[PDB]
């Protein structure tokens, strides 16, 4: 029962990273076929996508994934046993691959708290990641499919914080290759917000830490 958005909705804050990542220097290819910014390009080293208007690789680069909204067209929602809904791929996924950007209403730490008691009173799930400087990305009412990814103590994905054109945004990247049909997951510990609301983890894992978060 959420509203589908294609981009973050900035409520009362601004996640300005404060660092103008420019001149990624990594050289441009030669074949339209292949890509431009290998596993290098000085920018990707400080998790800062390249500003289109300067990247040596022109329109055919690969470190602007979050900007160009280059999400994977495979994710499929589905009923996860004792975890309600969940997301999974229909196409395999090499590791380190950009999977999708995590959207929502980016709000302050206090703006969220209020929502946490003023509206998310009688609520079961927890939809929001830590963004930066207390600012949070709330997705209880708005966001995309990522809001549907479950937690695992042995994640196959990691949420990463990148400076995009001067604004911190969060993308979901794979940690390990995955066979089609595999459910995407990430560790809510260093990413998801902090509310003493707790739940038993149906992670289904050997050394599972027992509790979410
Ligand atoms: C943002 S939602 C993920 C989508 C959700 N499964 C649904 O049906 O709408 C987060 C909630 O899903 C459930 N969940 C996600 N991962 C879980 C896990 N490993 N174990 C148990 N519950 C999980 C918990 O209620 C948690 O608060
Ligand atoms: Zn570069
Ligand atoms: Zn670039
Ligand atoms: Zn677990």
């Amino acid at each position: 029962s959420y509203k589908k958005i294609r981009s973050n909705v900035y409520v009362d804050v601004k996640p300005l990273s404060g660092y103008e990542a420019t001149t990624c220097n990594c050289k441009k290819p030669d074949d339209d076929t292949r890509k431009g910014c290998v596993d290098d390009c000085l920018n990707r080293m400080i998790f800062a996508e390249c500003s289109p208007n300067t990247c040596p690789c022109g329109e055919q680069c690969c470190n602007q994934r979050i900007q160009r909204h280059e999400w994977v067209q495979c994710l499929e929602r589905f009923r996860a046993e004792e975890k309600g809904w969940g997301i999974r791929t229909k196409e395999p996924l090499k590791a380190g691959q950009f999977i999708i950007e995590y959207l929502g209403e980016v709000v302050s730490e206090q703006e969220f708290r209020n929502r946490m008691i003023e509206q998310y009173h009688n609520h079961s799930d927890h939809y929001c990641l830590n963004l930066d400087s207390g600012m949070v990305i709330d997705s209880y009412r708005m966001g995309n499919e990522a809001r549907f990814i479950n937690h695992s103590c042995d994640p196959n994905c990691e949420m990463q914080k990148w400076s995009v054109n001067g604004v911190y945004r969060i993308g979901l990247y794979a940690l390990k290759d995955m066979p089609a049909g595999t459910e995407l997951t990430y560790d809510y510990n260093f990413h998801s917000f902090n509310v003493e609301k707790q739940q038993l983890c149906k992670c289904g894992f050997e050394k599972c830490r027992g509790i979410i978060g």
